[PDB]
């Protein structure tokens, strides 16, 4: 469940992820649209799920895609804060599932994200142990859908 | 359409949006169920929206309607981050519209949260400056409706 799964942020894990987010959520738009794009290319499959963006291929230049990355980021944003409160990061991430259960988007559909946040990382110096913390997070998520 | 609104968020505007904002979203957990729970009080027929969240009258105690205005609160973020860049902010409002117009609500009917914000600002001191300032920054949106 997702309450077990959230139990799985232990103290040194909710710390890497501060850490870490501390870097990539300074520039949401920027890593936030390579996030996006990362996942287009490494999972292809996946794109039929954003036929409203557009041509996603034009990258920053598309306003939709634009517009979508940077809000994806401040969803992020908001389970990082979360970290404290078990209670409100678990009503936080039920209330963030909806939608994406609504357009019958899987746990091993969401799943496909750890790649290109493992990628985001490296690219800014931040190791495994850093994608593995991550991981831990989505897993909440998965957890819920 | 949507940049026309934006092109009346003048500099001072925006000043005071940042300022009532250093205030207002420092608490997004306490403030965003102040505001949801105001709108339900003033504006009961805005529940009708709102099935899913079960008991609105529990409120803070409420998890889903306390993960809902958690929530709402980043949205603001987001918006208040994008304010220097017309164009981002442009991409992120009308982002923000995909989902309340398949709700089908009207922007009169998204209108309603301004008196709620009103007396959210008010409780913190913030008088009619920053309420129109905030007006401004819902007509923003409302234009994307
Ligand atoms: C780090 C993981 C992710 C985050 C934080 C995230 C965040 C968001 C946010 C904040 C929205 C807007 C609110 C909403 O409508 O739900 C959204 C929309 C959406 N998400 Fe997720 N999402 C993630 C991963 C995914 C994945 C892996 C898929 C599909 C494979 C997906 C598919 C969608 C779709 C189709 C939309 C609508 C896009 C549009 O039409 O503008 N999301 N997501
Ligand atoms: C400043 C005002 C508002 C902000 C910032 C805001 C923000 C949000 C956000 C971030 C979400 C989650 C993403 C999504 O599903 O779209 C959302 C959901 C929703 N909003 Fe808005 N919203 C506002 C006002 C309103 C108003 C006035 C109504 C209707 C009278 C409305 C009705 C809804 C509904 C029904 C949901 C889904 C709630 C649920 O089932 O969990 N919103 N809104």
């Amino acid at each position: 469940s997702v309450y077990d799964a959230a139990a799985q942020l232990t103290a040194d894990v909710k710390k890497d992820l501060r850490d870490s987010w501390k870097v990539i959520g300074s520039d949401k738009k920027g890593n936030g649209v390579a996030l996006v794009t990362t996942l287009f290319a490494d999972n292809q499959e996946t794109i039929g799920y954003f036929k409203r963006l557009g041509d996603v291929s034009q990258g920053m230049a598309n306003d939709k895609l634009r517009g979508h990355s940077i809000t994806l980021m401040y969803a992020l944003q908001n389970f990082i804060d979360q970290l404290d409160n078990p209670d409100d990061l678990v009503c936080v991430v039920e209330k963030f599932a909806v939608n994406h259960i609504t357009r019958k988007i899987s746990a091993a559909e969401f799943g496909k994200i750890n790649g290109p946040i493992k990628k985001v990382l490296a690219s800014k110096n931040f190791g495994d142990k850093y994608a593995n913390a991550w991981a831990k997070l989505v897993a909440v998520v998965q957890a819920a859908l």
